[PDB]
């Protein structure tokens, strides 16, 4: 037989120095790294498409 | 002796549809017309000058 070696799943850091393999799970529980006060979004498109 | 008329003071609109001749008083009581979630301020200068 021929050996296959497994690499440990990398961890991505989130807010408060917390680590988690999953991005969605870690982000939903610990939050993002920096504080964005708000997203002032600009919208361009059809008036029907704005709805 | 010559005539001298007076014009009514102009009013400026604030939040909640409220009007006030002054701006400092108008903001101090009613606030601005639109809401900015936050101001992300970037600073360029010396280390001493950032203090």
């Amino acid at each position: 037989m021929k050996e296959l070696i497994y690499i440990e799943e990398p961890k991505i850091l989130f807010a408060h120095g917390q680590k988690c393999t999953d991005a969605r799970d870690g982000l939903a529980l610990f939050g993002p790294l920096n504080n964005l006060y708000g997203i002032k979004s600009g919208v361009i498109g059809t008036k029907q498409g704005l709805k």
